[PDB]
């Protein structure tokens, strides 16, 4: 067992630190008070979405391409063709904004309540309820979920699990694969996600008043000193 100990992560950003073993029956939490708050999802309900589009019919696979409308967005790699596994590395909007619309009021209501995400509050709007609006999960709640799809209990297709897992590497190392989502807006800096470290797996979900950059970074920090992530040598 890991006696973890973070304080020195977040000295310079107010944050919460979420980390439970697979097998372990409650998470280790840094900041329990901000840990059970619920905050909009950013971009993190990508996980979610993705699992849901495949469940729908909504898109075909990691590879079902969507084409740019022509339309120049804020980000340039945004302006440009992408599939479903493109848009969650590099967290397209627009694509994952078309898949909502695809799947629909009806059934995203009932998947994201069935899944128990957060307070399953969608009426922000079809392709807006992600950022910054109605919907809310918390750190604590975003573990529960993510620990779900790791050990494949969601209500999906198991093929469907798999593909969004293979969508989330993040990180490929000797002894580990980091599997993950960023999260940005409104002062809301997520990082989520879970880590295989031989025959360990570890569930996360780093959350602060900051950045999604800022929050994969303290999750890379602290994973670096506990070893479960290689050392940039
Ligand atoms: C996801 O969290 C957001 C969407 N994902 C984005 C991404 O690039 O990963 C962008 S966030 C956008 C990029 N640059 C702006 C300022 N960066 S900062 N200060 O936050 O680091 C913000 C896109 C909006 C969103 C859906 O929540």
């Amino acid at each position: 067992s890991i006696a973890w100990s973070v304080d020195e992560f977040f000295k310079n950003r107010e944050g919460t630190f979420v980390i439970q073993e697979v097998k372990e029956k409650s998470p280790w939490v840094y900041n329990k008070k901000r840990a059970k708050e619920r905050f909009a999802p950013q971009s993190t309900f990508k996980v979610a979405n993705a699992l849901i589009g495949l469940q729908t019919g909504a898109v075909r696979d990691e590879y079902d391409i969507k084409y740019w409308d022509g339309v120049k967005r804020e980000i340039d790699n945004w302006n440009r063709d992408h599939t479903l596994g493109s848009g969650m590395r590099d967290s397209v909007v627009w694509y994952y904004q078309a898949m909502a619309r695809d799947i629909g009021e009806e059934r995203m209501n009932h998947w994201v309540k069935a899944i128990h995400y957060g307070n399953k509050d969608i009426s922000g709007g079809i392709d807006q309820f992600w950022l910054s609006s109605t919907l809310r999960i918390s750190p604590i709640e975003q573990v529960r979920f993510l620990k779900q799809l790791y050990e494949e209990t969601l209500p999906f297709d198991l093929k469907n699990m798999r593909t969004v897992k293979r969508m989330m590497v993040q990180e490929e190392e000797k002894h580990a694969t980091l599997y993950g989502k960023t999260g940005s807006g409104s002062d809301i800096g997520w990082y989520v996600g879970f880590i295989k470290h031989e025959h360990k797996t570890y569930i996360l979900a780093t959350n602060i008043k900051g950045t999604g950059i800022e929050a994969k970074d303290i999750t890379y920090r602290i994973l670096k000193k506990y070893h479960l992530m290689e050392a940039s040598v």
